[PDB]
């Protein structure tokens, strides 16, 4: 997250780190949404590779014991079938992580809750993106947790000409887009939290920005739009 600020640790209990073995170390690649006690909800990009990976639930710093994590084994990756790796623009970048074990929940590990089917937000509404993504284009991954307040840019805005154009489809959402903040590397997979009736839900997964950069004006971060999913998701779990 570029031009972010740190989380409190208690504010985002759904966020995870998803992490693949390097060496005898672990490193931190995605974010993602704890979406049941042994349910991930990330981008299929980030599990494109062949990697070993490990979820972290109740994680604040990269860096530091927390007191907080549990650390939990993937035992089973769905990606959605309609995912090409080498077409992002197309949409699908979705997948669930079925964990090894079920994750004991508290007020650093919590269920997000997902929007209703078809959900669509007004444009410029109120969210977060929360990752450890890099803090600057070209940079590093944040230690702590950041957050950065990203309004959302309607589909009719969002897929003009100075915005994405045709690179944006009607399954995702788009946010920020003010050359100061926005995701940015390694904060793909976690959640956008957006606002409504009082309540957050998680209405993206965040999946791309601009080969230019991060933060460049009217290149808004990209999110797959999790209320065109319900289905899926709840389909993928009834059947694993
Ligand atoms: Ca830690």
């Amino acid at each position: 997250v570029v031009g972010g600020t740190e989380a409190q640790r208690n504010s985002w209990p759904s966020q995870i780190s998803l992490q693949y073995r390097s060496g005898s170390s672990w490193a931190h690649t995605c974010g993602g949404t704890l979406i049941r006690q042994n349910w991930v909800m990330t981008a299929a990009h980030c599990v494109d590779r062949e990697l070993t990976f490990r979820v972290v639930v109740g994680e604040h710093n990269l860096n530091q014991n927390d007191g907080t994590e549990q650390y939990v084994g993937v035992q089973k990756i769905v990606v959605h079938p309609y995912w090409n790796t080498d077409d992002v623009a197309a949409g699908y970048d979705i997948a669930l992580l079925r964990l090894a074990q079920s994750v004991t929940l508290n007020s650093y590990v919590q269920l997000g809750v997902l929007p209703r089917a078809g959900t669509i937000l007004a444009n410029n509404s109120p969210c977060y993106i929360t990752g450890w993504g890099l803090t600057r284009t070209n940079g590093q991954l944040a230690q702590t947790l950041q957050q950065a307040y990203l309004p959302t840019v309607d589909y009719a805005i969002c897929s003009s000409s100075s915005y994405w154009g045709s690179t944006v489809k009607n399954s995702m959402v788009c946010a920020g887009g003010d050359g100061v903040r926005s995701g940015c590397q390694g904060d793909s997979g976690g959640p956008l939290h957006c606002l409504v009736n009082g309540q957050y839900a998680v209405h993206g997964v965040t999946s791309f920005v601009s080969r230019l950069g991060c933060n460049v004006t009217r290149k808004p971060t990209v999110f797959t739009r999790v209320s065109a999913y319900i289905s899926w998701i709840n389909n993928v779990i009834a059947s694993n």
